[PDB]
């Protein structure tokens, strides 16, 4: 149907909105501490700590087969990043404060998204 087609070009817009804002927010750490899954075989013990573990590639991953129906959901994945980050990794890290940095620099663009979201519809 056309109303079907028309779901798809707003997702497909969205994607396009979502990926900019996705390579927005990964700039904000340009250590790359948050740029891959946390590696079992160097943190055997992660699960019994994180229990929905989350990273830029597996954002990325998701995004690009459409993954996202809304920014809410995306956000979402975006909290669990700092969040889980935040858990593990105690204060006087390095890990820790890059979690910090990235929260309070990417709140600056997830505000002006959500208005762009929203203004495009």
């Amino acid at each position: 149907s056309m109303e079907q087609v028309a779901m798809e070009l707003r997702l497909t817009e969205l994607t396009r909105l979502l990926r900019s804002v996705l390579d927005q927010l990964q700039d904000k750490d340009p250590a790359r501490i948050f740029a891959q899954p946390v590696s079992l075989k160097e943190v055997p013990d992660y699960l019994d700590h994180i229990k929905h573990p989350m990273d830029f590639a597996t954002m990325r991953k998701r995004l690009e087969a459409q993954g996202y129906k809304n920014l809410h959901e995306f956000e979402e994945d975006f909290d669990l990043i700092i969040d889980n980050c935040m858990k593990y990794n105690a204060r006087d890290t390095v890990f820790y404060r890059a979690a910090v940095r990235l929260r309070d620099q990417g709140g600056v663009v997830l505000r002006q998204a959500r208005r762009e979201v929203d203004s495009i519809g």
